[PDB]
């Protein structure tokens, strides 16, 4: 049959959006924990964004991978919509970056590789995330990544692939092409990847300033710098991702795809087929 709010005990808030919350929920019957995404219909109705919410729901129902959140169930209330998602016990990657300052090389390689492997799967389904960043990369009980927040995700097509883009994600991770021509492709997610790797090694994202206009100006100029203490092979990797021309980013279709990305020297040691079974290095 169907589930109702009364079937659950609602605990701590795991996430806070403007129009939404994610709450830790225990299903009383089974005692299984879920992260439940709760949407107020009022806001969705009022902004005429129903098609967008269904899009999120559908995109998520296509995900069956260890590195991605899973949609288990959906039910409905008088004033609220509920999505039951996998619960990532250890919270946001950002929390760990903040706690230890920056990742050592072992940890950088390991988590970058999970992210790259996650992206190859996602993109292989014609799906782009569009808001990739450390706060949307969670860690599960086993400290593997769980990529989440599919509210901005889009299914791509070859006609789509190339100037209508509706959504501009978080300023620090946005690619130049989203800003200037309102294009959004797989490559734009690869730009975000480069920002994230840089952030893991350096402790903070590459493009930084006192407001979003100033951050955008740095992005479109490619105005950023590596600190002296930056793993050389990660720097080469980052330099091959943070490239203004979207068709020249390591990993995009035009650069012969994921093969060359996974074959970058920073990933020499990585065994790509068994990642989700490896015990992750301790974060220190
Ligand atoms: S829980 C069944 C999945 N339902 C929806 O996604 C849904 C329906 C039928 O009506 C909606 C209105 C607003 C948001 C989501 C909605
Ligand atoms: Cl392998």
């Amino acid at each position: 049959r169907k589930k109702r709010p009364e079937d659950f005990k609602f605990g701590k808030i795991l996430g806070e959006g403007s129009f939404s919350t994610v709450v830790l929920a225990r299903e009383l019957a089974t005692s299984r924990e879920y992260a439940i995404k709760i949407l107020e219909k009022r806001h969705i109705i009022k902004e005429n964004k129903v098609p967008y919410v269904t899009r999120e729901r559908d995109v998520m129902s296509r995900l069956d991978h260890p590195f991605f959140v899973k949609l288990y169930f959906c039910f409905q209330d008088d004033e609220k919509l509920y999505f039951g998602l996998s619960y990532a016990k250890n919270g946001e990657l950002l929390k760990y970056i903040r706690k230890i300052g920056s990742f050592d090389e072992t940890c950088t390689r390991f988590y970058t590789a999970e992210i790259v492997s996650a992206l190859e799967y996602l993109h292989g389904k014609g799906i782009i995330h569009r808001d990739l960043k450390p706060e949307n990369i969670l860690l599960n009980e086993d400290m593997h990544i769980q990529i989440t927040d599919f509210g901005t995700a889009k299914v791509l097509s070859p006609e789509s692939k190339q100037r209508a883009n509706s959504f501009v994600g978080t300023a620090q991770y946005v690619s130049p092409e989203l800003l200037t021509e309102k294009s959004a492709c797989k490559s734009s997610d690869l730009w975000a990847l480069g920002c994230i790797i840089y952030q893991l090694v350096a402790g903070l994202p590459p493009f930084r300033a006192g407001n979003e206009y100033l951050i955008f100006q740095k992005i479109i100029k490619l105005e950023y710098d590596f600190p002296e203490k930056f793993f050389p092979k990660a720097r080469d990797l980052v330099e091959k991702l943070l490239v203004l021309d979207a068709t020249k980013r390591l990993g995009c279709e035009e650069m012969e795809g994921y093969g060359p990305l996974k074959a970058h020297p920073f990933f020499e040691s990585v065994t790509w087929e068994n990642l989700h079974q490896q015990t992750p290095p301790k974060l220190t």
